[PDB]
């Protein structure tokens, strides 16, 4: 799977921003897709996850109720709509893919280069 994020930039607290993750690959729709983020000097952390076969998304508590994952099927693109932004949301945001390994935890093997968001 090949991935590329876009949409990063500088935004004010309380604002909103939409990130995109374009994806290509053999059997793409069998992969679980994840958003992750790394704040400067901190450990990378999970943001949320989706599967192409379901409408149900799982979110980290840190962003649940604020960020929304959606998709455009025809464009093989996953979005992260960021709402009610806080300075602590400043980070490089990554999308990733791992085999939707059922009866086990997804191991994210494929990663984009990231898109960076600063919230003032």
């Amino acid at each position: 799977v090949q991935l590329q994020e876009s949409g990063g930039g500088l935004v004010q607290a309380g604002g909103s921003l939409r990130l995109s993750c374009a994806a290509a690959g053999r059997n793409l729709r069998m992969y679980r897709m994840g958003w992750f983020r790394q704040a400067p000097g901190k450990e990378r952390e999970f943001v949320g996850t989706m599967v192409w076969s379901s409408d149900t998304i799982y979110y980290a508590d840190s962003v649940k109720g604020r960020f929304i994952i959606s998709r455009d099927n025809a464009k093989n693109t996953v979005y992260l709509q960021m709402n009610s932004l806080k300075p602590e949301d400043t980070a490089v945001y990554y999308c990733a893919a791992g085999a939707g390994w059922a009866g086990t935890m997804t191991d994210y093997n494929y990663w984009g280069q990231g898109t960076q968001v600063t919230v003032s």
